């Protein structure tokens, strides 16, 4: 018994990868997520430059989750590439890059570059749909036609099957537009299902304070609060999606977790805080877990039981 | 020391109310919360006409939270008005009545009958603005066309102070824009901070099912899930209208998590999901572990540290 699978032209050892921007930001980073037991990782978005991100502290992390505005630190679109294109061993997992330019024009550069990486050597791409707040305007995920923007011209520069990050949605109108929009661009081959629940805050009770210095206190949340939100949009856009893989994230500590993500449509599950906390020793444990609960259930494989959660009549 | 307040022309014991819906709907439910230590009540959101609500299960609770698809059953206005009217015993504590019409109109039509009430009793109006208008289109309060005209009729038709319910937004631009709404309108004297986390999806793992039965497990969520969120929106509108008072809702069940809120901002504190859970005794509970933290921190009232919550330099 053995949890291997094949996706978007590659095979994988098991569902389980980093979350974007999780153990993936330097080269020793993402050394030490390719020697783990990931089925496949994922770095840190980039930008065209390097990033040096928002004042410390800017990640905290509690019993029920995490909070950060990191502020996209990163070593740079150029590095990642030389990553990808001569230090990654292919034949140990799938690579993918995560781009987060902050306009259209960035992402199109950046990509314009990478396709003939992903020609040669299948590095995949996460276009991560988030971005620090201007003043005026919301997230491009959250206003349709700058996203319908976005994806008409990466699909143009571009030119080969990518992936989109997407934050949460609310409202099942929301899923329904978002999901059209996503339906229009045949090279979205993956749609990965949460970046993190935004601008939360956190305060610590003794102190009075809040527990990250950039944006007041107010950042992205992760972990144990989020996994319902998670679920909901993994299987709200593997519902709408019939032609795409999703891909989830949001709330996976265990097995039983992943599970759930795969019972709401889930193909790869993204682990996030749980790894920052625990560490890359946590993707045994994901495994073992999940093939414990496959087991009692007498299920053998994945496909078995993706998308397979039940309603009640 | 004291948790006494005085807002909206009213005197209050302590900050302390039922989160409309839970332990509301009913003549019985509303002489409960009235026989209660909390320092106010609000009665279930109404409509025009009585309504049964979805099918159930339609509410679970867990140990993080809750998930609700209730469908909006209610007893109907003429019920809820007879009861701030005739019935509710103004001398124990004061009397909110949450309306929750499904159109501009049905709103105009139950606030014009309330106003006299309203200005001859004391009861005081919650608009709940997390709510359905035209299905495919998002709620009211994520829609800011029509949130406006929403308070513009509703303002015209009442012509005296009321506050509204909020549901949670997780985009800096939004909480922008929505409270720029708010403040177009002077009789908006009260913000609620927030209403359930919109369509999560809890999934039960032994049996592969959703909770919840409507919207194929689909719902709003409350409790130790949401915290963090409410705490943000609370702040961001703490911070955006400076001219309104905020209350809180979301996540608490502990004194602590209560002090969180109303260094936040909060004037009243809304109790749901644990309150649902731990029924009417939670409010001694949180009454004396609110006094407790101010006992140890040397706070005698609730304005030595509303809205103190410190940042990071
Ligand atoms: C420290 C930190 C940095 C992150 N950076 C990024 C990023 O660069 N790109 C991205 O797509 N998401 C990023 N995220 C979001 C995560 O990929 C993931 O969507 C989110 O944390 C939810 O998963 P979790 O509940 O497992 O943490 C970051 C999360 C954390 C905690
Ligand atoms: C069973 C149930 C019914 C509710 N019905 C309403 C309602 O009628 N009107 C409304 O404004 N909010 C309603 N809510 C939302 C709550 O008022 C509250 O905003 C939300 O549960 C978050 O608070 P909590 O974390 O304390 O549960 C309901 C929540 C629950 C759990
Ligand atoms: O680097 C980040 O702060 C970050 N954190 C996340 O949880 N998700 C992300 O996608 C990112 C990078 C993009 C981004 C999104 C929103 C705010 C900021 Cl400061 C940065
Ligand atoms: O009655 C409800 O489902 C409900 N639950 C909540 O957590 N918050 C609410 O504000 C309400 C009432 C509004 C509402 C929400 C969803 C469907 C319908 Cl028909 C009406």
């Amino acid at each position: 018994m053995c949890l291997k699978l094949n996706l978007l032209d590659h095979v994988f050892a098991n569902p389980f990868m980093n979350a974007a921007g999780v153990l993936c930001s330097t080269e020793e980073d993402l050394r030490c997520m390719t020697a783990s037991s990931s089925g496949a990782l994922v770095s840190k978005s980039c930008t065209s430059a390097p990033r040096d991100g928002n004042p410390e502290p800017r990640y905290m992390a509690f019993p029920l989750g995490s909070i950060n505005s990191m502020g996209l630190p990163n070593l740079g679109f150029d590095f990642y590439l030389k990553y990808a294109s001569d230090l990654h061993d292919y034949s140990k997992k799938p690579l993918f890059l995560s781009i987060s330019g902050l306009s259209v024009e960035e992402n199109v550069a950046m990509v314009r570059r990478l396709a003939p990486v992903a020609q040669e050597k299948g590095v995949l791409l996460e276009l991560n749909l988030s971005c620090p707040n201007v003043p005026g305007k919301p997230q491009v995920a959250y206003d349709f036609e700058a996203m319908r923007t976005y994806l008409q011209q990466v699909s143009l520069a571009y030119g080969l099957p990518f992936g989109v990050k997407m934050p949460p949605y609310f409202d099942i109108a929301h899923f329904d537009t978002a999901a059209a929009v996503l339906n229009e661009f045949p090279l979205v081959k993956f749609v990965t299902c949460v970046n993190s629940v935004g601008n939360g805050l956190v305060i610590d009770a003794e102190s009075e304070s809040v527990v990250i210095k950039p944006k007041q206190g107010f950042g992205g949340l992760g972990g144990k609060y989020i996994l319902p939100t998670a679920l909901a949009n993994v299987n709200a856009f593997y519902r709408r999606c019939p032609d795409k893989l999703v891909f989830g994230c949001g709330g996976v500590y265990s097995g039983e977790d992943a599970f759930l993500h795969i019972l709401a449509g889930a193909s790869m599950v993204q682990v996030g805080t749980a790894l920052q906390e625990e560490g890359p020793g946590i993707f045994t444990r994901l495994e073992d877990e999940l093939l414990e609960i496959m087991a009692r259930k007498g299920y053998r494989t994945l496909e078995e039981f993706r998308g397979r959660v039940k309603t009640i009549e």
